[PDB]
């Protein structure tokens, strides 16, 4: 009887416990959900991270850059959950961009080779992700991304902004694409999550002014937030996931819905 | 075992069964809630609606231009359901605009009276509304308006789509002030519904050529919508209401939920 | 030889030589403009104002609530400037809220007939200042009305706020209306500018805090904005909005130019 | 005593007459600047065309994916304007996606080396293209770029549609860098322009469908703006473009400029 009972849900982009995928994860199974996990490069490390989840799921190595994964994507879930099974959700919680395109390296330095993989892993792969999964997926079914609202510059994002904000526009693609299935589309913006890379930044792996200036940026999103933001707590992101996973927003599409306390409806 | 199972949420704005407020009420009772209902001027007319209900709920008047209704309504409400319960959502769907500043008339020709009126019922309410019922709101509760996207300007809707506009900035300020008690504050921007008012539209009220007009902005809005918008079929908008009055979405506030098809982020 | 060069030009909502409006009317005449000028109440002291400016201009009585003085505009104007000579701006540069709408009072305790003279000043009144100047504008002419980006909720701005989130759909519906003749409707979101209210509340006139608040405000305002942003200098914005009167913007309208240094696009 | 007398003006973006560069060059000299072009590829055909300019300009080879290109860019302008000169403006009229990622090629079906290619050109060269003049750029001076309103998704445009959300994003990081140069950046969104591979779409180049299906996209475009839309005029473009070149919008920075008759303001 729980709000995802008996959906099957794709949930990629779990590396550690702090994944915002990992929580999804979390709470999608404890809201009633069969889960598939993928995974990227560190395959034994994944593993491990998702034995730690309330039940356990068939994980599958994926990596959007890889043709081939994507190709036989479809077939190895199928064969995960059955061969007459379909999807019922799909999660993409992938980013990536390299030091070059963010952090403390100049906006105009990032060369584009990094720049590009930056945007295919976080941008791109939001479609193809969808390519591969959607001959697999029910009729009112639902696709989500994570998204970090990019309408505005700011420091350090950098090139990693440029990315989000490709990623809104090819969410309102795959939509469109999406929508002949009948499946939705949309996106989860949320405020800024203590992963331990997130944590590497106050510990000043980027350097110290850095980590009290990333510091204030989190004070300040908790003060803008009228309902305040806490970011060492991803539960309140995975749930909006699945409240976009459920049947209760079934006229929703190619959409951001915010998670973030609402920081990003205040100018201070 | 539902979604909004033992939460108490005043729903404002039912006047016929197809009032999308009536959807929101039926669906929210069928998910597990316990109503108070209000309603404005033809109190035996909306108490006839409201024994069609699902459930019983008491009716309350609240007509949101008087203030003795207003500053009345938290006892009120605290009598009916009893003075150590409190809410847990609030649904405004009230809206009005005379005829002068929305419908053939020209946009320069309305009196700013007629106009005052319309954004009064229309926006501001949305304030006293939250005003009013915020002193005895549960910590998580949600305030929930109807929208109707006014990014940009469109025949007819004219001075109606300036009060949605102002309802928009007016949302944002409800909820930095609900924030503080812990409630959140969105709005639904729904599609074209097909109420009474809207058939009689159809049926030719406002001129032949516009029915026409009106009957194929209609299925415009279901071409460009991804995947479909039946305007018949008010259960969609009614359920997203009801997603944001649950506790899945708890950091979202503040903010603008698309109930639509997915029209408005497609161009053509 | 100038960017107005013979265009003739109503300006409104001149109070000090401290208003946005005198440096629009300074600027405009200095680009070659010849203005027609309106005041509203203390008509003696906006005489004494307007013959500080560059050059000579009639100055017409206008109360944007007064619908007699709205209905003999254009008969006023063409006596001033000759019923054969037609304008080819406007500028509308007026706005008003009652200290119970905007301030340090809270948001929910202004009364509507406060909020609806605040919104009938500043927003309608964009509506009926341009259905009165119209019948005696030229084609390829130019309205500009003053705004203050209104997208997010901010303390103390409040209803004021309201009203301009009101205005710029107003502005989008005069583009439509306007549009007929051949006119452009268009909205300046300007920064910060000290005039002497602005000094009145870093003064105190609001309470100490919010003169050190404010005055930060200020500061952050230059920090965001990339290319700084001078709050005793208005004269950027006059420029820009002498630049959307000129010929050299032509297929713009219904939108809103940022002359506020870029710090709207910049989170921080 | 031109709107543009005695800047120096970089203009990329030529390849045949009906190319918006084009006019937006014979506009800025017709307005008194100097010009600086540079060409990609076919080098001789570009000459030819700018020799039909109002007034001779020295030609530069410039492939934005051409590192050393960039990066003797600056030495080849200030060679050619003079060691002690500076640019006043650079207008980056610049944009490619292969055939796979715009046109009659499903979305899904784009690859990404493909996708990768139009996303440097169309979006990224944005960057590069000012961090090679910016170095010799004057303070005041002003960047400008072109852009299609990528709001929403529409059929065809596609991956470009990506690419020019990407373009927005870049835009608004190269104002905040430009910034400390004291350099303006904006985008003008134009509308539809009937170029020379437009009018190939019209002459059914990818289906005679389509060729309807755009000439009645455009009709809806003349239908929308509330001043009209000419597809065969970019004079309305180029006049944009160079009012933003020019001292009168000096605190706009990070924004896009609508040029487009207002349709993107009105929602039919
Ligand atoms: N952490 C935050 O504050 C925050 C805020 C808003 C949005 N987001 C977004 O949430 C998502 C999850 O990030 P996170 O913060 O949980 O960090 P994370 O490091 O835990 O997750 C990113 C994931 O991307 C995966 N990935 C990278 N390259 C890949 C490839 N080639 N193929 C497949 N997977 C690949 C990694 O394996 C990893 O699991 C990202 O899209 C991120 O941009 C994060
Ligand atoms: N019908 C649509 O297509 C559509 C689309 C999007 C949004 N909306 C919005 O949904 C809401 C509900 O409208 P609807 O379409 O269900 O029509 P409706 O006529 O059924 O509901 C509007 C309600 O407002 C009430 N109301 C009017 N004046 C009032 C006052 N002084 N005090 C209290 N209540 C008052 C009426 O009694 C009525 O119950 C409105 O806010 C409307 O703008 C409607
Ligand atoms: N000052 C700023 O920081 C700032 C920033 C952005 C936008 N704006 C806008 O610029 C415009 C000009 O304001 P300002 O800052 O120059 O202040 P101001 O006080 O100098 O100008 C406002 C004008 O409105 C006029 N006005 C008020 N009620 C009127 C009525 N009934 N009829 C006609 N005119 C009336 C006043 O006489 C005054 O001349 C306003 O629309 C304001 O909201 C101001
Ligand atoms: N035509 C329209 O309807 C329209 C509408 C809005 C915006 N725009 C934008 O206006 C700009 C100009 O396009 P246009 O319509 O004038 O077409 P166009 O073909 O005349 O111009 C595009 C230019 O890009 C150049 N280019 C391509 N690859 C390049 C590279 N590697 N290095 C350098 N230059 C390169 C070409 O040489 C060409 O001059 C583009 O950014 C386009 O997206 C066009
Ligand atoms: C300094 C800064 C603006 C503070 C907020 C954070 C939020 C954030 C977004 C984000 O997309 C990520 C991210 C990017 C790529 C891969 C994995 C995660 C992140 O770590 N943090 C981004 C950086
Ligand atoms: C011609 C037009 C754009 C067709 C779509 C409708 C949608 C719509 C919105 C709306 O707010 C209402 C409404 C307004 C006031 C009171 C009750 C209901 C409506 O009836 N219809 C609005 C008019
Ligand atoms: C605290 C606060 C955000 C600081 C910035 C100012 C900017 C501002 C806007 C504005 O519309 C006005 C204004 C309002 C009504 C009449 C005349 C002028 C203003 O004084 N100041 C608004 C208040
Ligand atoms: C079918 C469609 C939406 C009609 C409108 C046009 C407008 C348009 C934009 C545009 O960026 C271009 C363009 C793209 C790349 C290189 C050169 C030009 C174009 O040709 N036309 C884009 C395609
Ligand atoms: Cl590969
Ligand atoms: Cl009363
Ligand atoms: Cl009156
Ligand atoms: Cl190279
Ligand atoms: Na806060
Ligand atoms: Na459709
Ligand atoms: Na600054
Ligand atoms: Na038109």
């Amino acid at each position: 009887a729980g709000l995802l009972e008996g959906k099957r849900i794709l949930v990629t982009g779990i590396i550690t416990d702090s994944s915002i995928a990992f929580h999804i994860a979390k709470v999608a199974q404890e809201a009633g959900a069969e889960l598939v996990l993928t995974g990227f490069d560190r395959m034994k490390l994944i593993q491990r991270i998702a034995d730690r989840l309330p039940k356990p799921a068939p994980l599958l190595e994926l990596d959007v850059q890889n043709e081939e994964h994507l190709a036989s994507l479809a077939d190895r879930i199928s064969g995960a959950i059955g061969e007459g099974n379909k999807l019922d959700g799909v999660v993409h919680s992938i980013g990536f961009m390299p030091q070059t395109g963010m952090g403390v390296n100049p906006f105009f330095d990032a060369p584009y080779a990094d720049v590009a993989k930056g945007i295919h892993i976080s941008a791109y792969s939001y479609a193809s992700l969808a390519k591969a999964t959607l001959p697999i997926m029910n009729e009112g079914g639902s696709i989500v991304g994570m998204d970090f609202d990019p309408t505005r510059a700011m420091p350090a994002y950098n090139w990693m902004t440029v990315a989000k904000s490709a990623l809104e526009s090819v969410n309102r693609f795959v939509a469109r694409e999406a929508g002949a299935a009948g499946v939705r589309s949309n996106l989860v913006a949320a405020g800024p999550i203590r992963t331990l890379a997130m944590s590497a930044i106050v510990g000043g792996a980027l350097g110290d002014e850095a980590g009290k200036q990333m510091q204030l940026l989190e004070e300040g999103w908790d003060q803008r937030a009228p309902i305040g933001w806490n970011m060492k707590d991803p539960t309140p992101v995975a749930k909006t996931v699945c409240a976009l996973l459920s049947d209760w927003m079934p006229a929703t599409t190619g959409t951001i819905i915010y998670a973030d306390g609402g920081a990003s409806t205040q100018l201070l």
